């Protein structure tokens, strides 16, 4: 109810600033721009005197920031979640740049159609920094401690933005599937991503190569099918309309 | 001597911190990797109880950073330049993020051989951006008042980064040429360029595109010849080995 987001109606990029602002339990407005509607973006670019014209934007009135790392931050830190001592916001800075590594590695490659060859480049490659707050997340629940960190929110952005590239690969690390799980968690962020305000794709970008588009979707072929072919069996209280895990074999013929 | 900077023996990437350094009067230490002296790191990667293994990394000791926007920040703030109040240090984070938008936007592509076409789709892309700081410096002799703030480190480095891609391109913004200029003249910086630790080229990886290397070089033709063809005219007193915009015509003959 005053700050504004602005941004776009796409998710990664900004969606870790919107997690956050869930938690928090924040009350802000924001444009969520669209596909061709972006022409009501060069025009409104400068009327809202925008330190540096960019997107995403921020605006409270008391302050116009721009960029991405830092509206969450500025956003993050009215709530003393930035740093405590020297040493140890450089840390929430660490992890923050530690986490981007993975998120902005991917976004990188999600835009140009000489993509496809290139996940296969990172998506082994990086198995190595998935492999880092594994064990930073060991003592500590979430990733510095008990309350948590706007880096637990980039965070879980990362893995979900890099499964729906490779769902086989949050699986060699048993300790982020538990914190990525543990962090949709909480009745804050619970209840948002099964809120009329939750984006999912565009995960980077409309179009793009893996970005693509068409908001909170399914379309095509889904996992399972089975509707009147058999009902019966596989069946064992779901508790969710997702909550996979079956399996069955017998294959081929005689 | 204590603080280790260590990341590589490449400017850009982490030369905003060492330049950073200089102005702070800071002692430290620091080892420059070598081209295939980089044999010596997947080696050293772990021996140092580095957070989050990387490239660039610091150690003072009292902890064991990683990620370069993080350690100039630690290393700045103990010095008390990161913020002042909420909507202080998300500036010196908006200018820092804006900043990075050319760096990052240079060292990204760089390093495949299919840059040379790529420039050009940023090089006539990036005058939008190299005009926000114009502005931005008007009032403020620097980029956020008198007393320095990283992001001039950052900054002064971004453009020497694609200056060096574009010798016409600060020119269309004289603002820019004096503030590139008003930051090397600070005794602190001033010292440090003619010193015996400053390190030019490269400026992306090695090899890459425009990476190259060859360290403090010039090899090749450089811009004024002249030998001993006729010793006389154009000299005007240049006070610098540099101190160009001579010019002169006739063309063609009869």
């Amino acid at each position: 109810m005053s700050p504004i987001l602005g941004y776009w109606k796409i998710k990664g990029l900004v969606q870790p600033t919107r997690l956050l602002l869930e938690y928090l339990e924040e009350k802000y407005e924001e444009h969520l721009y669209e596909r061709d509607e972006g022409d009501k973006w060069r025009n409104k670019k400068f009327e809202l005197g925008l330190e540096f014209p960019n997107l995403p934007y921020y605006i409270d009135g008391d302050v116009k920031l721009t960029q991405s790392m830092a509206i969450i931050r500025y956003i993050a830190d009215k709530h003393n979640m930035l740093g405590g001592c020297p040493k140890e916001r450089a840390e929430i800075s660490m992890l923050e740049g530690a986490v981007l590594d993975i998120r902005y590695g991917v976004s990188r490659i999600a835009y140009s159609k000489d993509f496809e060859t290139l996940k296969v480049d990172f998506l082994s490659k990086l198995p190595e920094m998935l492999k880092m707050f594994e064990d930073r997340l060991c003592h500590k629940t979430y990733l510095n401690g008990d309350h948590v960190t706007h880096p637990d929110f980039m965070l879980y952005d990362a893995l979900d933005v890099v499964l729906y590239m490779d769902p086989m690969c949050l699986d060699a690390f048993p300790k982020l599937v538990c914190f990525k799980k543990r962090i949709e968690a909480i009745p804050q962020i619970d209840k948002y991503l099964k809120s009329s305000k939750y984006i999912a794709w565009p995960l980077q970008g409309w179009q793009a190569t893996f970005g693509g588009g068409d908001h909170p979707p399914k379309s095509d072929l889904v996992p399972r099918g089975s509707s009147y072919y058999q009902e019966a069996k596989s069946s064992k209280i779901m508790e969710s309309f997702k909550n996979m895990v079956p399996q069955q074999a017998l294959v081929n013929s005689s």
